[PDB]
Protein backbone atom coordinates (compact mmCIF):
# COMPACT_ATOMS: atom_id res chain seq x y z
CA UNK A 1 0.00 0.00 0.00
CA UNK A 2 3.08 2.21 1.15
CA UNK A 3 4.80 0.48 -2.17
CA UNK A 4 1.42 1.09 -4.71
CA UNK A 5 1.96 4.71 -3.78
CA UNK A 6 5.35 4.88 -4.62
CA UNK A 7 5.13 3.38 -7.51
CA UNK A 8 2.19 5.63 -8.49
CA UNK A 9 2.71 6.06 -12.67
CA UNK A 10 -0.26 6.89 -14.35
CA UNK A 11 1.50 6.88 -17.95
CA UNK A 12 0.96 3.22 -18.64
CA UNK A 13 -1.50 0.64 -20.14
CA UNK A 14 -3.48 -0.38 -17.22
CA UNK A 15 -3.90 3.04 -16.05
CA UNK A 16 -5.62 4.12 -19.41
CA UNK A 17 -7.74 1.06 -20.12
CA UNK A 18 -9.06 0.69 -16.51
CA UNK A 19 -7.92 3.53 -14.36
CA UNK A 20 -10.67 2.51 -11.82
CA UNK A 21 -9.36 -1.16 -11.15
CA UNK A 22 -6.12 0.60 -11.13
CA UNK A 23 -6.51 2.60 -8.10
CA UNK A 24 -9.13 0.35 -6.36
CA UNK A 25 -6.74 -0.69 -3.56
CA UNK A 26 -6.84 3.50 -3.04
CA UNK A 27 -10.53 3.92 -3.28
CA UNK A 28 -11.06 1.35 -0.70
CA UNK A 29 -8.09 1.59 1.92
CA UNK A 30 -5.77 4.95 0.93
CA UNK A 31 -8.26 8.11 -0.34
CA UNK A 32 -5.43 10.45 -0.56
CA UNK A 33 -1.37 9.53 -0.90
CA UNK A 34 1.68 11.44 -2.46
CA UNK A 35 2.37 9.91 -6.22
CA UNK A 36 6.52 10.90 -6.17
CA UNK A 37 7.17 10.14 -9.78
CA UNK A 38 4.20 13.10 -10.52
CA UNK A 39 4.74 15.32 -7.18
CA UNK A 40 0.95 14.87 -7.63
CA UNK A 41 -1.21 13.70 -4.62
CA UNK A 42 -3.70 11.29 -5.68
CA UNK A 43 -7.35 11.19 -4.40
CA UNK A 44 -9.92 8.08 -5.65
CA UNK A 45 -13.09 8.75 -3.97
CA UNK A 46 -16.45 10.02 -5.28
CA UNK A 47 -17.02 12.13 -2.15
CA UNK A 48 -12.99 13.65 -2.19
CA UNK A 49 -13.53 14.87 -5.59
CA UNK A 50 -16.94 16.49 -5.15
CA UNK A 51 -15.21 18.31 -2.08
CA UNK A 52 -12.33 19.53 -4.44
CA UNK A 53 -14.49 20.67 -7.16
CA UNK A 54 -16.72 22.76 -5.01
CA UNK A 55 -13.77 25.32 -3.97
CA UNK A 56 -12.21 26.55 -7.12
CA UNK A 57 -10.65 29.24 -5.09
CA UNK A 58 -9.07 26.99 -2.53
CA UNK A 59 -8.95 24.74 -5.42
CA UNK A 60 -7.16 26.05 -8.74
CA UNK A 61 -7.75 24.57 -12.22
CA UNK A 62 -4.37 26.33 -13.43
CA UNK A 63 -2.97 23.13 -13.38
CA UNK A 64 -6.02 21.26 -16.04
CA UNK A 65 -3.83 21.84 -19.22
CA UNK A 66 -0.33 21.95 -17.82
CA UNK A 67 1.83 19.83 -20.22
CA UNK A 68 4.63 16.69 -18.25
CA UNK A 69 6.94 17.65 -20.45
CA UNK A 70 10.30 19.25 -19.54
CA UNK A 71 9.38 23.30 -20.96
CA UNK A 72 10.50 24.34 -24.37
CA UNK A 73 12.44 27.05 -25.36
CA UNK A 74 11.43 26.24 -29.41
CA UNK A 75 8.31 25.76 -28.42
CA UNK A 76 8.06 29.60 -27.27
CA UNK A 77 9.67 30.80 -29.90
CA UNK A 78 7.29 29.32 -32.86
CA UNK A 79 4.19 31.08 -30.62
CA UNK A 80 6.02 33.98 -29.79
CA UNK A 81 6.59 33.93 -34.06
CA UNK A 82 2.83 34.46 -34.17
CA UNK A 83 1.60 36.58 -31.41
CA UNK A 84 0.45 33.69 -29.51
CA UNK A 85 -1.60 35.39 -26.75
CA UNK A 86 -3.93 32.18 -25.64
CA UNK A 87 -5.52 33.28 -22.65
CA UNK A 88 -6.62 30.50 -19.84
CA UNK A 89 -9.79 30.56 -21.10
CA UNK A 90 -12.76 29.25 -18.74
CA UNK A 91 -11.38 25.45 -18.30
CA UNK A 92 -8.08 26.23 -16.41
CA UNK A 93 -9.20 30.06 -15.49
CA UNK A 94 -9.05 31.28 -11.86
CA UNK A 95 -11.42 33.46 -9.83
CA UNK A 96 -13.10 35.98 -9.81
CA UNK A 97 -13.15 36.76 -13.51
CA UNK A 98 -13.88 32.84 -14.51
CA UNK A 99 -17.68 33.19 -12.66
CA UNK A 100 -17.61 36.73 -14.18
CA UNK A 101 -16.97 35.11 -17.65
CA UNK A 102 -19.17 32.23 -17.65
CA UNK A 103 -22.18 34.59 -16.94
CA UNK A 104 -21.86 36.75 -19.91
CA UNK A 105 -20.71 34.25 -22.36
CA UNK A 106 -23.15 31.26 -20.98
CA UNK A 107 -26.49 31.73 -22.97
CA UNK A 108 -25.74 30.07 -26.50
CA UNK A 109 -24.82 26.59 -24.23
CA UNK A 110 -28.17 26.35 -23.10
CA UNK A 111 -30.45 23.20 -24.41
CA UNK A 112 -32.97 25.29 -25.64
CA UNK A 113 -30.02 27.16 -28.45
CA UNK A 114 -28.23 23.50 -28.73
CA UNK A 115 -31.25 22.00 -30.34
CA UNK A 116 -31.17 24.61 -33.36
CA UNK A 117 -27.80 22.31 -33.80
CA UNK A 118 -29.91 18.98 -33.95
CA UNK A 119 -30.33 19.30 -37.68
CA UNK A 120 -26.79 19.19 -38.68
CA UNK A 121 -25.64 16.86 -36.41
CA UNK A 122 -27.98 14.35 -37.61
CA UNK A 123 -27.08 14.72 -41.44
CA UNK A 124 -23.43 14.89 -40.57
CA UNK A 125 -23.67 11.31 -38.92
CA UNK A 126 -25.81 9.94 -41.56
CA UNK A 127 -23.48 11.33 -44.25
CA UNK A 128 -20.44 10.02 -42.05
CA UNK A 129 -22.18 6.21 -42.20
CA UNK A 130 -23.08 6.50 -45.88
CA UNK A 131 -19.26 6.86 -46.74
CA UNK A 132 -18.23 2.96 -45.03
CA UNK A 133 -22.11 1.33 -44.79
CA UNK A 134 -21.36 -0.72 -47.60
CA UNK A 135 -18.05 -2.11 -47.36
CA UNK A 136 -18.52 -4.73 -44.38
CA UNK A 137 -15.67 -3.42 -41.50
CA UNK A 138 -14.69 -0.05 -40.71
CA UNK A 139 -12.73 2.04 -38.15
CA UNK A 140 -15.45 3.91 -36.35
CA UNK A 141 -12.90 6.32 -35.31
CA UNK A 142 -11.10 7.20 -38.37
CA UNK A 143 -13.74 7.00 -40.55
CA UNK A 144 -16.91 8.72 -38.31
CA UNK A 145 -16.16 9.71 -34.83
CA UNK A 146 -12.79 11.51 -35.32
CA UNK A 147 -13.92 14.30 -37.35
CA UNK A 148 -17.86 14.60 -36.40
CA UNK A 149 -17.44 16.59 -33.15
CA UNK A 150 -14.56 18.85 -34.53
CA UNK A 151 -17.35 20.15 -37.29
CA UNK A 152 -20.03 20.25 -34.62
CA UNK A 153 -17.87 22.66 -32.76
CA UNK A 154 -17.17 24.86 -35.65
CA UNK A 155 -20.65 25.13 -36.31
CA UNK A 156 -21.20 26.00 -32.36
CA UNK A 157 -19.19 28.66 -32.85
CA UNK A 158 -20.64 29.72 -36.68
CA UNK A 159 -17.86 29.73 -38.65
CA UNK A 160 -18.57 30.12 -42.43
CA UNK A 161 -18.29 27.42 -45.16
CA UNK A 162 -15.29 28.28 -46.32
CA UNK A 163 -13.70 28.32 -43.05
CA UNK A 164 -14.66 25.18 -41.94
CA UNK A 165 -13.16 23.76 -45.13
CA UNK A 166 -9.65 25.37 -44.79
CA UNK A 167 -9.81 24.71 -41.16
CA UNK A 168 -9.78 20.58 -41.38
CA UNK A 169 -5.71 20.46 -41.14
CA UNK A 170 -6.20 21.94 -37.55
CA UNK A 171 -8.12 19.38 -36.58
CA UNK A 172 -4.97 17.18 -34.82
CA UNK A 173 -4.61 16.09 -31.76
CA UNK A 174 -4.31 17.84 -28.07
CA UNK A 175 -4.64 14.95 -25.46
CA UNK A 176 -1.00 13.93 -25.31
CA UNK A 177 0.38 17.50 -25.55
CA UNK A 178 -2.43 19.17 -22.57
CA UNK A 179 -2.50 15.93 -20.10
CA UNK A 180 0.46 13.66 -21.20
CA UNK A 181 4.39 13.88 -21.66
CA UNK A 182 5.16 14.44 -25.48
CA UNK A 183 8.07 14.40 -27.06
CA UNK A 184 10.46 17.04 -27.98
CA UNK A 185 9.36 16.66 -31.75
CA UNK A 186 5.27 16.51 -31.24
CA UNK A 187 5.69 19.21 -28.33
CA UNK A 188 7.27 21.52 -31.48
CA UNK A 189 4.96 19.75 -34.19
CA UNK A 190 1.88 20.89 -31.94
CA UNK A 191 3.13 24.81 -31.29
CA UNK A 192 3.35 24.94 -34.85
CA UNK A 193 -0.12 24.14 -35.74
CA UNK A 194 -1.47 26.24 -32.65
CA UNK A 195 0.55 28.93 -33.74
CA UNK A 196 -0.68 28.68 -37.49
CA UNK A 197 -4.12 28.48 -36.26
CA UNK A 198 -3.89 31.69 -33.46
CA UNK A 199 -3.14 33.50 -37.13
CA UNK A 200 -6.55 31.77 -38.80
CA UNK A 201 -8.70 32.84 -36.08
CA UNK A 202 -7.43 36.57 -36.33
CA UNK A 203 -8.51 36.22 -39.62
CA UNK A 204 -11.79 34.95 -38.95
CA UNK A 205 -12.50 36.80 -35.55
CA UNK A 206 -12.74 40.30 -38.11
CA UNK A 207 -14.88 38.91 -40.72
CA UNK A 208 -16.62 37.82 -37.65
CA UNK A 209 -16.93 41.52 -36.10
CA UNK A 210 -18.42 42.57 -39.48
CA UNK A 211 -21.64 40.44 -39.42
CA UNK A 212 -21.77 39.96 -35.50
CA UNK A 213 -25.73 39.63 -35.91
CA UNK A 214 -24.99 36.70 -37.26
CA UNK A 215 -25.62 33.22 -35.65
CA UNK A 216 -23.12 31.18 -33.46
CA UNK A 217 -21.23 31.63 -30.25
CA UNK A 218 -18.36 33.83 -31.47
CA UNK A 219 -20.81 36.84 -32.72
CA UNK A 220 -22.49 36.42 -29.65
CA UNK A 221 -19.47 36.94 -27.66
CA UNK A 222 -18.50 39.80 -29.84
CA UNK A 223 -21.89 41.51 -28.77
CA UNK A 224 -21.69 40.73 -25.36
CA UNK A 225 -17.98 42.58 -25.60
CA UNK A 226 -19.83 45.47 -25.99
CA UNK A 227 -21.97 45.25 -23.71
CA UNK A 228 -18.97 44.10 -21.05
CA UNK A 229 -15.75 45.55 -22.82
CA UNK A 230 -14.16 45.37 -19.23
CA UNK A 231 -14.72 41.75 -18.94
CA UNK A 232 -14.42 40.54 -22.45
CA UNK A 233 -10.90 41.38 -23.86
CA UNK A 234 -10.06 40.85 -27.47
CA UNK A 235 -7.89 38.31 -26.73
CA UNK A 236 -9.61 36.51 -24.91
CA UNK A 237 -12.28 36.61 -27.61
CA UNK A 238 -9.27 35.22 -29.70
CA UNK A 239 -8.46 32.59 -27.06
CA UNK A 240 -12.11 31.51 -27.46
CA UNK A 241 -12.38 29.39 -30.69
CA UNK A 242 -9.16 27.33 -29.79
CA UNK A 243 -10.88 26.74 -26.34
CA UNK A 244 -13.89 25.66 -27.56
CA UNK A 245 -12.28 23.36 -29.91
CA UNK A 246 -10.02 21.84 -27.89
CA UNK A 247 -12.47 21.56 -25.19
CA UNK A 248 -15.37 19.75 -27.91
CA UNK A 249 -14.00 17.73 -29.94
CA UNK A 250 -11.57 14.81 -28.28
CA UNK A 251 -13.67 14.80 -25.54
CA UNK A 252 -16.39 13.84 -27.47
CA UNK A 253 -14.45 11.71 -30.02
CA UNK A 254 -13.58 9.32 -26.75
CA UNK A 255 -16.84 9.49 -25.07
CA UNK A 256 -17.88 8.00 -28.04
CA UNK A 257 -15.78 5.69 -28.90
CA UNK A 258 -15.94 4.37 -25.54
CA UNK A 259 -19.97 3.65 -25.20
CA UNK A 260 -20.06 2.23 -28.80
CA UNK A 261 -17.33 -0.23 -27.12
CA UNK A 262 -19.32 -1.41 -24.09
CA UNK A 263 -22.69 -1.09 -25.97
CA UNK A 264 -21.50 -3.71 -28.44
CA UNK A 265 -19.02 -5.74 -25.47
CA UNK A 266 -22.63 -5.92 -23.73
CA UNK A 267 -24.77 -7.74 -26.77
CA UNK A 268 -27.71 -7.70 -24.78
CA UNK A 269 -27.97 -4.29 -23.93
CA UNK A 270 -26.88 -3.31 -27.78
CA UNK A 271 -29.78 -6.24 -28.59
CA UNK A 272 -31.64 -3.95 -26.21
CA UNK A 273 -31.58 -0.64 -27.42
CA UNK A 274 -31.56 -1.75 -31.06
CA UNK A 275 -35.18 -3.02 -30.09
CA UNK A 276 -35.78 0.48 -28.41
CA UNK A 277 -34.24 3.76 -29.09
CA UNK A 278 -35.60 5.35 -26.39
CA UNK A 279 -33.12 3.62 -23.92
CA UNK A 280 -30.29 6.03 -25.71
CA UNK A 281 -30.02 8.57 -23.93
CA UNK A 282 -30.02 6.75 -20.39
CA UNK A 283 -28.00 3.91 -22.04
CA UNK A 284 -25.48 6.91 -23.42
CA UNK A 285 -25.27 8.12 -19.48
CA UNK A 286 -24.43 5.48 -17.79
CA UNK A 287 -21.84 4.93 -21.00
CA UNK A 288 -19.92 7.91 -19.29
CA UNK A 289 -20.52 6.64 -15.78
CA UNK A 290 -18.82 2.98 -16.41
CA UNK A 291 -16.48 3.39 -19.23
CA UNK A 292 -15.97 7.09 -19.64
CA UNK A 293 -13.45 9.14 -21.17
CA UNK A 294 -12.16 10.92 -18.25
CA UNK A 295 -9.88 8.59 -16.38
CA UNK A 296 -8.79 11.73 -14.50
CA UNK A 297 -8.65 15.97 -13.70
CA UNK A 298 -6.56 18.31 -11.90
CA UNK A 299 -6.32 20.78 -9.09
CA UNK A 300 -3.49 22.72 -7.59
CA UNK A 301 -4.19 24.20 -3.79
CA UNK A 302 -3.46 27.69 -3.53
CA UNK A 303 -3.83 27.63 -0.05
CA UNK A 304 -3.05 25.05 2.84
CA UNK A 305 -6.06 22.79 3.58
CA UNK A 306 -7.09 19.84 4.68
CA UNK A 307 -7.84 17.04 2.68
CA UNK A 308 -8.51 13.12 3.42
CA UNK A 309 -6.71 14.14 7.10
CA UNK A 310 -3.54 15.38 5.42
CA UNK A 311 -2.82 19.09 5.31
CA UNK A 312 -1.70 20.14 1.48
CA UNK A 313 0.99 22.59 1.38
CA UNK A 314 0.50 25.72 -0.93
CA UNK A 315 0.70 24.77 -4.16
CA UNK A 316 0.02 21.28 -4.08
CA UNK A 317 -1.01 19.25 -7.33
CA UNK A 318 -4.11 16.98 -7.13
CA UNK A 319 -5.23 14.39 -9.60
CA UNK A 320 -8.64 13.39 -9.13
CA UNK A 321 -9.06 9.67 -10.32
CA UNK A 322 -12.93 10.88 -11.69
CA UNK A 323 -13.00 7.36 -13.27
CA UNK A 324 -11.97 6.14 -9.68
CA UNK A 325 -15.24 8.01 -8.22
CA UNK A 326 -17.13 7.02 -11.43
CA UNK A 327 -16.84 2.96 -10.21
CA UNK A 328 -17.45 4.16 -6.09
CA UNK A 329 -19.52 1.85 -4.29
CA UNK A 330 -19.18 4.47 -1.62
CA UNK A 331 -21.83 6.61 -4.14
CA UNK A 332 -22.98 3.65 -6.65
CA UNK A 333 -24.77 1.22 -5.51
CA UNK A 334 -22.95 -2.35 -7.56
CA UNK A 335 -20.64 0.25 -9.34
CA UNK A 336 -19.27 -3.04 -11.63
CA UNK A 337 -22.86 -3.97 -13.05
CA UNK A 338 -23.05 -1.59 -16.48
CA UNK A 339 -27.14 -0.56 -15.73
CA UNK A 340 -28.46 1.86 -18.89
CA UNK A 341 -31.57 2.15 -16.30
CA UNK A 342 -29.47 3.66 -13.11
CA UNK A 343 -31.64 6.46 -12.05
CA UNK A 344 -28.63 8.22 -10.88
CA UNK A 345 -25.99 7.34 -13.83
CA UNK A 346 -26.01 11.52 -14.80
CA UNK A 347 -23.94 11.78 -10.96
CA UNK A 348 -20.83 10.66 -12.70
CA UNK A 349 -18.07 13.12 -12.46
CA UNK A 350 -17.10 13.20 -16.36
CA UNK A 351 -18.49 16.47 -17.08
CA UNK A 352 -16.86 17.88 -13.62
CA UNK A 353 -19.26 19.12 -10.68
CA UNK A 354 -19.81 22.99 -9.54
CA UNK A 355 -18.20 26.27 -10.82
CA UNK A 356 -16.53 24.76 -13.94
CA UNK A 357 -19.18 22.32 -14.91
CA UNK A 358 -18.98 21.43 -18.54
CA UNK A 359 -20.74 24.38 -20.23
CA UNK A 360 -21.11 21.88 -23.41
CA UNK A 361 -22.36 18.74 -21.76
CA UNK A 362 -25.71 18.59 -23.38
CA UNK A 363 -23.95 19.28 -26.94
CA UNK A 364 -21.39 16.13 -26.02
CA UNK A 365 -24.40 14.25 -25.22
CA UNK A 366 -26.37 14.86 -28.04
CA UNK A 367 -23.62 14.09 -30.25
CA UNK A 368 -22.71 10.64 -28.61
CA UNK A 369 -26.56 10.04 -28.24
CA UNK A 370 -26.74 11.01 -32.44
CA UNK A 371 -24.25 8.38 -33.21
CA UNK A 372 -25.24 5.59 -31.24
CA UNK A 373 -28.42 5.74 -32.98
CA UNK A 374 -27.41 5.85 -36.53
CA UNK A 375 -25.29 3.13 -36.21
CA UNK A 376 -27.76 0.86 -33.55
CA UNK A 377 -30.48 1.62 -36.89
CA UNK A 378 -28.19 0.84 -39.72
CA UNK A 379 -25.74 -1.13 -38.18
CA UNK A 380 -27.74 -3.54 -35.81
CA UNK A 381 -25.61 -6.80 -37.27
CA UNK A 382 -22.12 -5.08 -36.81
CA UNK A 383 -19.80 -6.63 -34.98
CA UNK A 384 -16.49 -6.15 -32.64
CA UNK A 385 -13.67 -7.04 -35.08
CA UNK A 386 -10.79 -8.64 -33.17
CA UNK A 387 -8.43 -6.46 -32.15
CA UNK A 388 -6.04 -5.23 -29.71
CA UNK A 389 -6.73 -1.11 -27.53
CA UNK A 390 -4.22 0.99 -28.01
CA UNK A 391 -4.63 4.16 -25.63
CA UNK A 392 -2.70 7.44 -25.53
CA UNK A 393 -1.07 7.55 -22.24
CA UNK A 394 -1.93 11.10 -20.48
CA UNK A 395 -3.73 11.73 -17.11
CA UNK A 396 -6.96 12.49 -18.06
CA UNK A 397 -8.85 11.40 -21.17
CA UNK A 398 -8.91 8.01 -22.18
CA UNK A 399 -10.43 5.85 -25.26
CA UNK A 400 -8.95 3.84 -27.60
CA UNK A 401 -6.99 4.94 -30.43
CA UNK A 402 -9.50 2.27 -33.08
CA UNK A 403 -12.58 1.01 -33.06
CA UNK A 404 -12.37 -1.72 -35.58
CA UNK A 405 -16.20 -3.16 -36.71
CA UNK A 406 -17.84 -5.84 -39.11
CA UNK A 407 -20.96 -6.73 -40.54
CA UNK A 408 -22.69 -8.39 -43.72
CA UNK A 409 -23.70 -5.07 -45.94
CA UNK A 410 -26.12 -7.35 -47.80
CA UNK A 411 -28.00 -7.97 -44.61
CA UNK A 412 -27.93 -4.10 -44.07
CA UNK A 413 -31.21 -3.06 -42.43
CA UNK A 414 -31.86 -0.63 -45.36
CA UNK A 415 -31.06 -3.40 -48.36
CA UNK A 416 -32.32 -6.49 -46.19
CA UNK A 417 -35.83 -7.86 -47.34
CA UNK A 418 -39.28 -7.69 -45.28
C1 LIG B 1 -18.46 14.09 -23.75
C2 LIG B 1 -17.95 15.28 -24.03
C3 LIG B 1 -17.29 16.15 -23.06
C4 LIG B 1 -16.64 15.92 -21.90
C5 LIG B 1 -16.34 14.60 -21.27
C6 LIG B 1 -16.27 17.20 -21.35
C7 LIG B 1 -15.59 17.33 -20.12
C8 LIG B 1 -15.32 18.59 -19.52
C9 LIG B 1 -14.66 18.72 -18.23
C10 LIG B 1 -14.09 17.60 -17.41
C11 LIG B 1 -14.64 20.04 -17.94
C12 LIG B 1 -14.12 20.67 -16.66
C13 LIG B 1 -15.20 20.48 -15.56
C14 LIG B 1 -14.87 21.08 -14.22
O1 LIG B 1 -13.70 21.54 -13.99
O2 LIG B 1 -15.77 21.08 -13.35
C15 LIG B 1 -15.26 20.75 -19.02
C16 LIG B 1 -15.39 22.10 -19.18
C17 LIG B 1 -15.86 22.74 -20.33
N1 LIG B 1 -16.35 22.11 -21.41
FE1 LIG B 1 -16.61 20.19 -21.75
N2 LIG B 1 -16.69 18.19 -22.17
C18 LIG B 1 -17.33 17.62 -23.21
C19 LIG B 1 -17.91 18.27 -24.26
C20 LIG B 1 -17.87 19.64 -24.51
C21 LIG B 1 -18.42 20.33 -25.63
C22 LIG B 1 -19.11 19.59 -26.78
C23 LIG B 1 -18.17 21.68 -25.45
C24 LIG B 1 -18.57 22.84 -26.29
C25 LIG B 1 -19.65 22.94 -27.00
C26 LIG B 1 -17.54 21.82 -24.20
C27 LIG B 1 -17.19 23.04 -23.58
C28 LIG B 1 -16.66 23.11 -22.26
C29 LIG B 1 -16.30 24.46 -21.71
C30 LIG B 1 -16.48 25.78 -22.41
C31 LIG B 1 -15.83 24.18 -20.49
C32 LIG B 1 -15.32 25.18 -19.45
C33 LIG B 1 -16.36 25.61 -18.41
C34 LIG B 1 -15.76 26.44 -17.27
O3 LIG B 1 -14.58 26.26 -16.98
O4 LIG B 1 -16.53 27.28 -16.75
N3 LIG B 1 -17.36 20.56 -23.59
N4 LIG B 1 -15.69 19.82 -20.02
Amino acid sequence: VHRLAEDFDPFQDAYMADPAQFVRWAREQVPIFYAPKLNYWVVTRYDTIKQIFRDPVTFSPSNVLQSFAQPSAEVRQVLERYGYAFNRTLVNEDEPMHLERRRVLMEPFASEHLAEHEPMVRELVRRAVNRFIDTGRADLVDQMIWEVPFTVALHFLGVDDDDREKMRRFAIAHTVNAFGRPSPEEQLAVAETVGQFWQFCGEVLEKMRRTADGPGWMRYSIRQQKLYPDVVTDSYLHSMMQAIIVAAHETTVFATTNALKTLLEHETVWREICADPSLIPAAAEECLRYNGPVAGWRRRTTREVEVEGVRLPVGANILMVVASANHDSAHFDDPEFFDIGRSNASEHLNFGYGAHQCLGRNLGRMEMQIMIEELSRRLPHMRLAEQRFDYLHNVSFRAPRHLWVEWDPAQNPERRDP
